[PDB]
């Protein structure tokens, strides 16, 4: 088995010309994780083993800088263009004024083996937990998703936490999520976990 | 590291004879997919990054036509056959008059890092979702399991769903799931996953 | 893509010189599984494909005798030592008088897609079950963990199981699950795992 892991899309009926992924020099891509197509990685982001990031169904799929995509993450998204030319809007988010399938923002954890699934955007300095789901769903900044938590279908306010194993489905329900304070466990985790994984980075770059 | 990842099964006190996947031409394994031992994968499959399927302890394991086995999906099995050479008929699903450990069906979705783990039975048509889990059950056909519910120990009747995050194990809870309707949100996604990954199928093929 | 899945650990702040994996000649490595840094494998332990154990920010991660890390598994654990020599206690579990960061126990099984992450320990004879989920936890011998079953910050006393779904985060909670009994449905299937994993190590051995 001779391979890359880091390659251009598939031709499709909805993707006529193929992308490779544009990640920055200082990112550290494992060898054991894959990363495929129209993707956008940012400086400083770690991507662990076993991750997968494919960008050939819904496309793009961008990591801000400073993020980390843990073992076994996947992203992928639904389908962004039908065989027609049009841009399916309702798997499209908008971040700022750039549309992406998944967009993953700066100083964000993916922790192991978690998911965020297009369409989704993910806000700066937030903590996806491990094993944790997001879909179709709008995570805002300083968010923390513990661990198996999930989001489907909702916009998750900024500074809001999803409770261990609560899987929120409704717009009702994410409104009243609980508020990140200083004395909340996850408090300060997501700032000591990009501490430690832009770290990585830097070292398993050095053994590359 | 030099290895294939498309190989025979280990000789051990239940397999006296390696037997090495049969594959069909059209079908794609990616290089970062693992696929041992005796397993039978049909036309215009699909097996993403990270998948898993591993036919060394319940075999055999088989994907039928026009099925997906996405990233970090793993299909496993309990033991089929004892130190007696007794076969373990609890641990076996039968599926017309073919014995299985695990069967999947044709135009069968294992979305992104589900498990389908043996004895179990997958109906032709239904979508399994992300996150989500079947083991010692039998899944009819036209059936959706959402993202993170789980079908352990029952039998799913044809055309049903599980909301997201339940965890089905009596066979009284399953007899009640929910019908797939014209305006269930799940009711068309199937047909539009199969035809994705058939067509992603095929533009990997013309990459490798 | 050429890479040693085996390999050692970065430099960072918290680790001034680097580690490499001490592996029992006869456990197996899958060629697909990633062990990188700090790691301590027992004889007989089968890691299979797509499994991560990485002891790169909290270490030491020790697996012991005769235990499996199957497909999918990831192990790691929260910073042990800061930026400043000091050890981080909190993040350290103790066993026997050993420090460690992650303690797998002898004759363990981590199931499929399962995960544990320091600080945490798991006791002898324990079957964690299918995309279950240890973190800040001391998980007793002869326990069961069953499918998507999670402890979060407790210690499950030896001899008991977690229903499947179930995540514990109390410790009130953790006192009351319920014990393993000889009619229970999972009583015997750890030791019935340990078997058939130790058979499949040595299968998988002579084929290496
Ligand atoms: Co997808
Ligand atoms: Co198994
Ligand atoms: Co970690």
């Amino acid at each position: 088995d001779e391979f890359s892991n880091i390659r251009e899309n598939p031709v499709t009926p909805w993707n006529p010309e193929p992308s490779a992924p544009v990640i920055d020099p200082t990112a550290y891509i494992d060898p054991q994780a894959s990363v495929i197509g129209e993707v956008t990685i940012g400086a400083n982001v770690m991507v662990s083993p076993m991750a997968s990031i494919r960008s050939d169904e819904g496309m793009p799929i961008f990591v801000g800088d400073r993020s980390n995509v843990q073992d076994g993450v996947v992203l992928h998204a639904l389908e962004t263009i039908n065989e027609e030319g049009e841009p399916i809007e309702d798997n499209i988010v908008e971040v700022d004024g750039k549309e992406y399938a998944v967009y993953i923002g700066n100083n964000v954890s993916l922790a192991h083996q978690s998911q965020v699934h297009g369409p989704a955007a993910v806000g700066d300095d937030t903590f996806i937990g491990m094993q944790a789901f997001v879909f179709k769903s709008k995570v805002g900044n300083n968010c923390v998703l513990e661990p198996r938590s999930a989001a489907i279908g909702v916009t998750i306010p900024d500074g809001r936490y999803i409770p261990a194993g609560m899987v929120v489905t409704s717009q009702a329900e994410a409104d009243k999520l609980p508020e990140v304070t200083d004395d909340y466990a996850y408090s300060h985790t997501n700032e000591a976990v990009v501490y430690v994984n832009v770290h990585l980075a830097e070292g398993y770059k050095e053994t590359s």
